[PDB]
């Protein structure tokens, strides 16, 4: 059975509970040692499956469907989130760009790998299916599909480690290709950092043409399987709360090994095959480098709305909000949430034409986003860590301490607000700040945000390829080279400005 | 004589010669221990004089005033510079926008208070006239004369030191005080402090016991108006270097003065605000201009940021540096952050909103931001500079001279020569126009006028959270914040979707 | 019972064993909304409890008592921790400075607040007895039992949050003087941050003069209690294991509140009272200020030599290593950690007589420590995370994946160090390294190593403050006064420079 | 005639009138596209060799001899700058930190390339002379020459740029090489960068197909031995400024020269290492000098570090902002760094080895943390201190010639008072000092210098690594590493006093 066979309607995405029902496929999937039976029941999965399940409940809200969806552009009479259908115009992205802070807002911005990330890859597909050349029909089916039914996609890119010292056994690690068959292809090998991929559909994978590979893989073909990291969500309700940990125990998104042993990959799923040339140019012409950091950008900036409002809250808590060097630090933490909301801005109003009518946002601000980032979460992080000086390390341990009358007796009396908030109310701010940073789930968050599209030089060196490719370095050299014209070894070369003959004291002074 | 009684049309702004011209007045001017006597030609100001005279000269070009120009909207029939003229409309803004950037870019961002800067007061006084009060057709003959001449304004805002153990009577005298109420006009004395290219202005503007609660026009050739001047970096560059060696120093040099006033006859038409506190407390948030000026300066600051982009590209070029990936990567955020200035200027008026009697604001968020980010970016960039171009700069020959001496110039051509297979004279050029954009005295002033542009590091931070919260930005952040908390409680989740741990909770178990 | 009395023998401090037996004394402790029976065998402190046992069995082991050991001065004819004895020399804090970091090495750096830390407050009675007046006995006495027995002191400084709308309530939330008795005085109060206090014996206490005390409490005194903060102690053993969170299973120091509810104090701990005076003078004239900061920077510089290696350990598994600004980012932490080292040298190298014949530590150098601890400590962990860019993220969840071969298969063939290292000492190492700086106990750690010593402005204002009241400032300004009396407004006051006179060129410029 | 035939007497180093008069010899030294006459009168260099001929003067001053001198060790019966004397001890190397700082503190910390820099060269050839082999002899009887008679030394390592495009019969001919063997000496050509303060100089050392593999020391008159040198900040403060105006560009100015030798005449009696690509590459390591010279840096930075953090105190009492607990904050973290500074010159001689022959070497690991932390505190500083005088700096009259005339002057005395009491005469003085220190040209130069003092960013880090690792330091922090990794495994705690998780998990409860 397909995902999409889930679905009451052919003319609607996925609603939560078919979504959840569409996850009960036998994937493979261990944590703990152990198998899981079901994502959506077990303790390390059931929240984050219960809050995707959410976003695809709002697409059905009568108050909800004019920011975030759109009908489809496939002819099948339905509709669907607006950042699954190729973009047409600057007006067509900042529609997609609400869209996708409406979906971000339903997190606080803390899900990274929602579907819309990767329906900018559905995107990539349906503008420019012709980059594919045999493969053309498999991108245009697969627009279809992920636009119609809004099929949950994610990628797996990382590769993983490779001993040096192995003999053979070293080209054996990476994703590649072992036989062609008359079904399709089998493939072998692991990809590292498949965030959230327990809850997807499908996953995207991309001198020996072997390894040169684009295809789509089901979550429940036989010899795939996840190998999950440590579950955020199982422990904060094994050893905490909802009141302890709010955001681990709804919004962890598991960042699993994701394993292909021996996997047949049918030729309908097939989109770059042992084509060193086409994969080469799939990131400046395939389209989805060029999209989905619209969708990243968007994400953070919700985040940031959350994080700037729960420090103010956190800081008249505290009641060091009446120190200059302390409105001063949250004034810098408001500049970086409004410098991330003034780049989707620009990525849309920016936007070029490409190709088949479809647009693409602003491609400077994409790689403006990627650098910046990094530098501004880990900066905003130091300033609630330094401004936070002593309110979020002896935080009481659980809201059992609340629901002890001994104890909270001396909690009423010693944790008040200093803004006049109860004891219930400050230690739970607290928490959820604490949640936010400090929590291994905060830890990963802060991994995740400077890490996300690569090492710290890459994302720079992406930032110089992107203004030298786009003819904006040689714009920029064309102001510096009009300014050297302008003056030689003997004197400017332009007339309006004075030479300095008449005031040059060098020849009378070393005379 | 008037400023604008310069012009030979009426339907236009001043040329570069009309306004060459207009600066050969009264204005009382010193350096060096002396009096200036005309600035035009004096060795301290003629290039930046002429620099700025290019500016007026662009607006009547064809190839040019297509970028720059509009018909005004008083029904002269005339034309003038975009800025100079009331924005209503987000696209209005983005016209304005490119019309400040090609401004800029006939002095390369080096100059940060050309006539632009303060063209957004007069838009300020011509699009609110009705907070003046009384002085409402001031405001209105102020913008209409703005307008239609591109009158050179500026301000001194800064106050200056006081000794705080003077007496009280001492300490007061120090700031611009009403002195004398005439049938003419108003008396005034005191000072400003970093009156920036005051010299080649033609008036200024001048604000904030009500004797100290005012805001009036200056022209810069009144009875009783004096400059004192800061060292010279264009004197020094003509001097004692060339073009060659300070190419930036030598004709974009704007001179932070101190303003005097002494005993100086304001004239009625020239009053904005007298003896009120409650309009000079409002006018910082009412007024406008603080809500316009920074989309200028964001623009002038961008394109300053395309000009030290491309030459550190150019710099690590000739020491063949650029081939190493952590070079590479310093340059890419250099690119980054020229890219962020550009994007908030973007924002700035994609986001723009009607404020009264059909103008548009640029967005309020994206200039707080600029001031936030601007001293952080260009401290950062520098260090990057400083820290790639490792030796090239430090080693520079002296001088043209040195490259005009067969002799010396013979060893330069074969030990100076640039990696890239630049000859060494255009390798030395390079990095002679790197060390004045970052090392010379005038890199150095360009340093702290971009750190300390807008305010200390703490009162723009302030300003920025202040506009967060004045408009209802935070509320809304806040009502997201307060719709996560109303989701769960001591006892659990409050919302049926999720959850709860009783099935799996172990406290229970392991405790007790 | 005292906590002396479970030592066999009086010219010795406890062994581990007598230690442990010493915290079965029916201390009042909650954590998890429920009374703790006894912290020895309690899930959330049995692990850190052995972990300070060890530090006390130490001093007892001939090989490591001519680094960990001194005769006492008291002329019971016994030894003790060196630390815990009045230093005399500058020589004296060199060995008490060695004896501290193999004290802190046993916990690799990460337990901040084991019993040598506030030994240094001992040390402060015995040294300067006279400050105290009428108090003076209770000071030497105090002096005394500490140095013999190896009290384990701590202290809790921090004041709780008061509610600014509150009415009379106000002044009730911080440790006031309720009550003069013969025996002794009645307190109130408390005190936050009190950092593994559940493990001590005592703890120092420190317009209205009710407010102007300094108090010795036991913590078995009625009223005394602590409201625990979440034990990743216990986290780690409910659900993990000591191969997944090795740092949080053994070295976890509770951060607590301290709460004083109508306490007895007799006359016999009392050292500071009702005098504004003395309050005001403890932290210049104590000395305690003075000593602390050298425990601390050593206790940093060792855990420092152990993250050093552990990153470049984490980096050679991820194969990074080869890489120019890998090792350049490796060599700024070594540069950290060699900085905290010469710190500590130059804090004894430079001390100076104090009062009776006590030296006391370069006070320049503690001051320096206080600065740069916070930003080289939030630097390093930022090169860390940019760093190992994957390899932490997506760690398998448990050493229960090791176990299952199903699992195992594919991290012996997936997860191998680039170095040639097997998966499982890979994911060991780099587990060590996520329980760091990653896990909840290592987020708490960032939040301690910025925070410890107070605010960013507060610990910088104090640097600038001893520069002052030392001397130091007026050295500096007679250099730039010599610097200004060298020249005026009409040239040189020195004859060997030459005036410009005749090279000047604005005469004939200007003219 | 030898520059030592200057002294009158053999028992003790140059006095300042006989170092002046040794360097009026045949140097070739060009600036501003002509030839010097005469260094010690040239307008470009006479104060900063006044400023040398000082410290020579200290060593004869009673009230100084005492902190700066020790006996010679060559039986001579004279004396010489203790750091000119190999260190045989902890207290040796604590005592040279002391006559360092003292010949620093005559610069007030602004001169880096005093004569005791390379004196660290002259104790590395007496330390171990039998690294040199042939040349043995050579070593020994220049660590004597330099010794006694404090021969000023420097050294110019940076090689000049070379152009990719060339052939490589082109490209080769730049660098220091190897032209011809003769029975007087060696024939040499190419040219170094960055030869800071050589045209003050006696001699200068240089070093890295074996015509490359040399090491020899050259004369400043020899023939063919020529200076291309940079702008002078000295002439240009004289010739536009005054010493109230530039009082550290007016006598400090240590300028950056090209040093170029054309077919140079090196006497085998000069040369250390010939044809050697093995003794070359040995040197930094085995050599002595890079882990000697920079306990002299790191003294000199320190007594900088000192003089600018007083002076950040005065200018913001002048400016009345250091009444703001930000602005105190800003200055405590100055003061710790200059603090740190000092602390590690304490740690680099307490933590001294025994090297060869009974010679000591400073703490090598503080020496490379000095080479790291020192371009980040610097360039933070600098930072700190254009952010805290917001405005004081930029707008600061011209000229002493405005306090001279007193028609300025009246305003000045009125509106640029000092906020804690000053005259307007001293508040300017103060401002303009810091000023110079910071953003002049001298100001700006000092900070590339700061920063790219001994390499690239990547390179001194490195360098710290590699120091780590070659040490054994790093085997040992390994080893504690390596001992917490033993204490567990996949099963659980591998030592007895540790309480396994057994009853207290609950995963197996949880799952399945
Ligand atoms: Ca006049
Ligand atoms: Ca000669």
């Amino acid at each position: 059975m397909k995902p999409e066979d889930f679905r009451a309607s052919t003319q609607r995405p996925f609603t939560g509970e078919e979504y959840l029902k569409s996850l009960q496929d036998g994937r493979e999937i261990y944590i703990y040692g152990e198998r899981v039976k079901d994502v959506t029941t077990h303790p390390a999965f059931r929240n984050a499956a219960a809050s995707v399940a959410q976003l695809y409940d709002a697409l059905h809200k009568p108050e909800m469907q004019d920011s975030l969806c759109w009908n489809t552009d496939t002819g099948s009479g339905g509709y669907t989130h607006k950042f699954f259908r190729v973009a047409k115009s600057a007006d067509d992205l900042r529609q997609q760009r609400d869209a996708i802070a409406e979906w971000s807002r339903l997190s606080y911005g803390w899900m990274g790998r929602t579907p819309d990330y990767k329906a900018a890859f559905g995107c990539a597909l349906g503008a420019n299916p012709g980059f594919y050349g045999q493969f053309e029909q498999n991108a245009r089916n697969w627009y279809t599909r992920i636009q119609e039914t809004g099929l949950y996609f994610n990628h797996a890119i990382v590769n993983p480690p490779i001993d040096r010292h192995l003999p053979d056994k070293v080209k054996d690690v990476y994703i590649k290709l072992e036989k062609e068959t008359d079904a399709g292809i089998i493939v072998s090998g692991a990809k590292v950092v498949a965030t959230n991929s327990a809850l997807t559909h499908y996953n995207m994978i991309g001198e020996n043409p072997d390894f040169a590979l684009m295809f789509v893989a089901p979550m429940d073909a036989d010899g795939v399987k996840l190998i999950s990291r440590a579950s955020y969500e199982m422990v904060a309700g094994a050893t905490g709360s909802p009141y302890d940990y709010p955001l681990s125990s709804r919004f962890d998104e598991n960042d699993a090994i994701l394993v292909m042993d021996n996997v047949l990959i049918p030729w309908e799923n097939v989109l770059i095959y042992r084509d060193f040339d086409r994969c080469r140019r799939w990131t400046m012409e395939g389209g989805f480098a060029r999209m989905y950091p619209l969708q990243a950008c968007v994400r953070l900036a919700v985040k940031l709305d959350f994080i700037t409002a729960l420090l103010k809250k956190s800081l008249e808590c505290t009641g060091t909000l009446e120190f200059r060097g302390v409105q001063a630090d949250l004034g810098e933490v408001v500049a970086w949430r409004n410098t991330f909301w003034a780049l989707s801005d620009s990525m849309c109003s920016e936007a070029t034409p490409w190709v088949n009518g479809a647009y693409l946002p602003d491609h400077a601000a994409l790689q403006t986003y990627r650098v910046l980032a990094p530098m501004a979460y880990a900066k905003i992080k130091n300033i609630i860590e330094r401004n936070v000086t002593s309110g979020l390390i002896y935080l009481p341990s659980s809201a059992r301490d609340l629901n002890n009358p001994q104890i909270d007796q001396y909690l009423a009396k010693y944790v008040r607000g200093s803004n006049g908030m109860d004891h219930v109310q400050r230690i739970k701010i607290l928490k959820l700040m604490w949640d936010a940073i400090g929590s291994e789930f905060g830890g990963r968050h802060e991994l995740y945000e400077i890490n996300y599209s690569g090492s710290q030089d890459e994302i720079r060196l992406q930032c110089l390829r992107q203004a030298q490719n786009s003819g904006n370095m040689d714009k920029m050299m064309a102001m510096v080279d009009r300014c050297l014209s302008e003056y030689d070894q003997d004197g400017w070369t332009v007339p309006h400005l004075h030479n300095n003959d008449d005031i040059n004291m060098l020849d009378k002074l070393l005379k």
